[PDB]
């Protein structure tokens, strides 16, 4: 086993959002993007297989699936269509997930709090906060 097994395997349902209109702008996002993933309630899917850890993020507005070593890049499609190159670590065990594209950055952690799984996401000032819960 691993920390990372225990803290983050499973899947997990959105249960709440705070600011996240106001990242996607922040992002760039356009307007009906904007409208249309908003509206989405995500089930979050964390695997572990080896080295190998997928995520994968389930919606009526978009499915991606990311699979990745921690510590070394790779290239991502983010849903709203940004070409970016992520890198991800756990940092004193939080995963932080780095996504750079266009010269600007965002900033993902992924934190066990209780029975939640908690997503923060920062673009300059703007944070938005997800919280997640076991299916
Ligand atoms: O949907 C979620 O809760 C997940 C949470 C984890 C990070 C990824 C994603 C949030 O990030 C998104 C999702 C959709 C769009 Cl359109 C943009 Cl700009 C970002």
């Amino acid at each position: 086993g691993s920390h990372m097994c225990d803290a983050f395997v499973g899947t997990w349902k959105l249960v709440s959002s705070e600011n996240f209109d106001d990242y996607m702008k922040e992002v760039g996002v356009g307007f009906a993007t904007r409208k249309v993933a908003g509206m989405a309630k995500p089930n979050m899917i964390i695997s572990v297989n080896g080295d190998v850890i997928t995520i994968k993020s389930e919606s009526t507005f978009k499915n991606t699936e990311i699979s990745f070593i921690l510590g070394q890049e790779f290239d991502e499609v983010t849903a709203d269509d940004r070409k970016v190159k992520s890198t991800i670590t756990l940092d004193g065990g939080v995963l932080v997930h780095v996504q750079k594209w266009d010269g600007k950055s965002t900033t993902i952690k992924r934190k066990r709090e209780d029975d939640k799984l908690v997503v923060e996401c920062v673009m300059k000032g703007v944070t938005s906060t997800r919280v997640y819960e076991r299916a």
